[PDB]
């Protein structure tokens, strides 16, 4: 891919977080913590997943940026419309507004309804999400095999303006407290 040259400088929306989430200064890094974080409810916050939006609303165009996944065993990553569901429990698929991939148990997944199997010799430690707004295009690379691709979504139906979508995933294990880290471009 020769995407690299729509770079975008993602941040996270604090607002949007689940209220276990720690969020760094700079807004370019999160982790699940051991407790509620001391914040206020509010209904942006994804209540039932360790979920966190980015700052970034795109409506056109062509938008990439890169995420650090180092020593993570689950997460989800993608983009979903700024209009989606937060409180309660729901899948992540196209149905609900969100074009995601994600890891968890060993295996890398494609969010589609029922989710598809990825197919990936060198696991990520850095992934690409690319988005063509006009083209209704979301492609996922994987940074530490030289760009290769993961994933494509297309025909897309974004309904609306896109968002950035994370999720650190669960700490059940002791295995996965890493942070999701927003690279530098
Ligand atoms: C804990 C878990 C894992 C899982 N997978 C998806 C298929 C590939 C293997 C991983 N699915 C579920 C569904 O409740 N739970």
């Amino acid at each position: 891919h020769h995407h690299h040259h729509h770079m975008v400088h993602i941040t996270l929306d604090r607002n949007t977080a689940n209220s276990w989430l720690i969020i760094s200064k700079d807004r370019r890094q999160v982790r699940m913590g051991d407790t509620h974080q001391n914040v206020s409810d509010n209904k942006e916050r994804f209540s039932n997943y360790p979920m966190v939006l980015g700052a970034q609303r795109f409506s056109s165009g062509k938008m990439y940026w890169e995420v650090d996944v180092t020593q993570k065993e689950a997460w989800d990553l993608g983009v979903c419309r700024d209009s989606v569901q937060r409180k309660g429990q729901f899948s992540l698929s196209p149905e609900n507004g969100f074009w995601t991939i994600w890891l968890w148990q060993d295996s890398y997944e494609a969010g589609t309804s029922p989710q598809t199997t990825l197919h990936i010799q060198v696991p990520p430690c850095q992934i690409g999400i690319f988005v063509d707004y006009e083209a209704g295009v979301v492609s996922f690379y994987n940074i530490t095999d030289h760009g290769s691709l993961i994933y494509t979504f297309s025909e897309c139906v974004f309904a609306g303006p896109l968002r950035p979508f994370f999720n650190v995933g669960f700490n059940y294990s002791g295995g996965n407290a890493a942070p999701l880290k927003l690279c530098p471009l």
